[PDB]
């Protein structure tokens, strides 16, 4: 929802301008990867566009995209943390409390982008497909792929896309056909 959007426009503002100011990325700067198809099977509401802010170095890259969400998050009012934890469930299925949100998130990146089925992909076109995202007709949810350059920070920014569209799932009305549900 609204809350979500201004939330995501911090982390891709924080994100951006940590690539550029500490990852030494620019706009104008030449990929090493793209981005093939970015799509939701369930799109709706979604409104989806890809940045690309690329450079060499992947470790800073990953070091950047982290730094940045951990900086939004712990930004956030308690109010909005206390909804963090069951998108890290069913997006990640990561079990974690507003407490240790950050640590689970670093840990988890840790474990999944510094490993070689991520790394030794020397795919220069990736696929970005999640399942459901939702966003009003009248406001539509803009998100955007931070295109790192790099499978290793690109794994960082789809675990982000993950947790955030998931986000707008979980807040959306509740219903089947039009009939409220459950």
């Amino acid at each position: 929802a609204a809350s979500i959007q201004t939330t995501v426009n911090t982390l891709s503002e924080r994100i951006s301008s940590k690539l550029e100011q500490e990852a030494n990325a620019s706009a104008q700067t030449k990929c090493d990867i793209e981005i093939g198809n970015f799509y939701i099977r369930q799109n709706h509401g979604c409104n989806l566009t890809v940045k690309n802010m690329c450079s060499a170095d992947a470790d800073a890259q990953l070091d950047a995209v982290l730094s940045a969400a951990t900086e939004t998050y712990s930004g956030l009012t308690p109010e909005q943390k206390a909804y963090v934890p069951a998108m890290f469930t069913a997006a990640l299925n990561i079990q974690t409390s507003v407490n240790t949100v950050v640590r689970d998130f670093e840990n988890y990146v840790k474990q999944t982008c510094n490993s070689s089925a991520v790394v030794d992909n020397k795919l220069k076109i990736q696929n970005v497909i999640i399942d459901e995202c939702y966003g009003a007709p009248g406001s539509p949810t803009n998100l955007e792929f931070i295109n790192t350059g790099s499978s290793k920070g690109n794994c960082a920014i789809k675990a982000l896309m993950q947790l955030t569209t998931k986000a707008t799932t979980q807040i959306a009305p509740k219903q089947v056909a039009g009939t409220g549900v459950q």
